[PDB]
């Protein structure tokens, strides 16, 4: 399976995905890395890995459709099979999500369905949970509500901040994102006919 990784910043999940997909038994290959923001560190990690990069500045498009369309163009250029959202912080338009239904994965730093949205760690700390975690799911049109592929629980420790909680959660993210990509790339897991996870 040919994989595009979309990023908005540091790219630690990108790097974990790079590492896993270079294992001999990997069913995924990362053929293109796309950032909506230049100068972000994830672009350096891709270039150190020999992976082509493209920056598509969402700020230069009238609307989301033209912007997504620009992304879709690059995906087609690289004959992409699978899209990984790895710290990509833009919401994608309906038609783009539909076109890639069952082919696009996102990592979210909570145990969905808890703490959807952009500040999961803040929400988890304000709520006072002692267990949080992270989720890889298929991207559906309903944000952070697509079908769940893998999750891993992570303890919240007393005194945790966004800084320390997200550091601990990311170690789990770097485990289940590569595992989830391999499940999809190998065809072991698909978005089933009925839209629920299908294990083959
Ligand atoms: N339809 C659909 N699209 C998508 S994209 C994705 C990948 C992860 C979603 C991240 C997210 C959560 C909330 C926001 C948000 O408010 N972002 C602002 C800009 C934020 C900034 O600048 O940092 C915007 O979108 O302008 O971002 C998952 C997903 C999905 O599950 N469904
Ligand atoms: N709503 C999506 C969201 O909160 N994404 C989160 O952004 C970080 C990106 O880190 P990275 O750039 O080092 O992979 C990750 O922690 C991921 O869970
Ligand atoms: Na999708």
């Amino acid at each position: 399976a040919r994989v595009a990784v979309l990023i908005s910043g540091t790219g630690s999940n990108l790097q974990a995905l790079i590492d896993s997909t270079r294992e001999p038994n990997s069913s995924a290959q990362i053929d293109i890395v796309i950032s909506n923001k230049a100068a972000v560190a994830g672009l350096d990690k891709a270039e150190r890995a020999g992976i082509p990069t493209r920056v598509i500045n969402h700020k230069l498009y009238k609307n989301r459709v033209e912007f997504d369309s620009a992304i879709d163009l690059v995906l087609e250029e690289f004959s992409i099979d699978i899209v990984c959202l790895a710290g990509f912080m833009r919401i994608l338009s309906g038609p783009f999500v539909q076109k890639w239904n069952g082919k696009m994965l996102n990592i979210h730093p909570s145990l969905l369905p808890s703490f959807k949205g952009s500040n999961a760690h803040e929400q988890a700390l304000e709520t006072g949970v002692t267990v949080t975690g992270c989720t890889v799911h298929f991207v559906a049109e309903d944000v952070d509500a697509g079908q769940i592929i893998l999750q891993e629980a992570v303890p919240v420790k007393r005194g945790d901040t966004v800084a320390t909680l997200s550091e601990r959660v990311k170690l789990a993210e770097h485990k289940i994102f590569p595992a989830a990509l391999q499940l999809v790339a190998s065809g072991t897991v698909q978005l089933g006919e009925n839209g629920k996870i299908c294990w083959v």
